[PDB]
């Protein structure tokens, strides 16, 4: 709603902090008081600059109005004293790339219960329901990937990270052109090759998330360097369809790969379908880690 375009600001001492998750700055789990106390997760910026500290409050004011059932959730921030805190809503389950790999057959066998078909599609269908909501906002993600996404109570997943990717994954991300490390196994050729990124290659990246879930984790092109992968991605070549893959989904993931950013599938498109056979195929089984 309109008021949502206004930053909540949270008072110091309702919030407090449990463990230091990792490290612009530090990333901790916290209980909040006087929200609805709840778990949260926080990002912290220690003694910054006027500028990092303008980007700090430009950050929070577009994230307040970036509201979506399929976003993680943003709470506000604590801006009394240092340091500054941002607060978003904790997903109990952690990263999907955790989550999808501890749910394989490789972990069943070393129990936890194999992730089936049906959970596979109710998985996409909620990351795809994010990126029509982000498309319609004219927001760029830029680094969609499995563990960009977050898992809840009841399958519940949304789309959110806590800017440590770059660090816990590090081998998904390459020096392009010895300057900036960027996804490239998740990416289409004109985001490589001229660092053009749109919500055409969000697609793209979405295509290879599903190729993600189907595969139960599984790094795109783990058998190939990282020279290979840009080989292929610029060729023509396209990743295997997994196992577990209805043809339907397939076709999906390959209209998400057309060369030319245009001519990819429309992301309301994706959604509709995989909304359809997720319904079609609900999920309804025991799921144990």
């Amino acid at each position: 709603g309109a008021m949502d375009t206004f930053v909540q600001h949270i008072k110091r001492h309702n919030i407090v902090l449990k463990r230091e998750l990792g490290e612009f700055g530090k990333v901790f789990l916290a209980e909040c008081y006087n929200l609805c106390k709840i778990l949260v997760a926080v990002k912290t910026l220690k003694d910054a600059s006027d500028n990092a500290r303008k980007d700090f409050h430009r950050e929070a004011e577009l994230l307040t109005n970036l509201q979506h059932e399929h976003i993680v959730k943003f709470y506000g921030v604590c801006v009394e004293g240092d340091p500054l805190i941002m607060v978003f809503e904790y997903m109990k389950h952690g990263d999907l790339n955790k989550f999808l790999r501890a749910h394989g057959p490789d972990a069943v066998l070393m129990p936890p219960t194999e992730l089936t078909q049906s959970q596979m599609l109710h998985i996409a269908q909620q990351i795809a329901a994010g990126m029509v909501y982000l498309a319609s906002q004219h927001f760029v993600h830029r680094d969609l990937a499995t563990r960009n996404c977050l898992v809840g109570e009841n399958l519940l997943v949304k789309i959110g990270d806590f800017g440590m990717s770059r660090d816990v994954y590090s081998t998904d991300y390459y020096r392009v052109g010895g300057h900036t490390m960027l996804p490239i196994r998740w990416m289409p050729p004109e985001s490589i090759m001229y660092r053009k990124f749109t919500t055409e290659s969000d697609v793209w990246s979405l295509g290879v998330v599903l190729w993600e879930i189907f595969t139960y984790g599984k790094q795109p092109w783990y058998q190939l360097s990282n020279n290979e992968v840009i080989e292929c991605i610029t060729q023509g070549r396209v990743l295997q369809r997994p196992r577990t893959c209805p043809q339907e989904v397939y076709e999906l993931m390959l209209g998400c790969w057309q060369r030319e950013p245009h001519m990819r599938k429309n992301i309301k498109g994706i959604h509709t379908l995989l909304q359809n056979l997720a319904k079609a195929s609900p999920v309804y089984l025991d799921i144990l880690g």
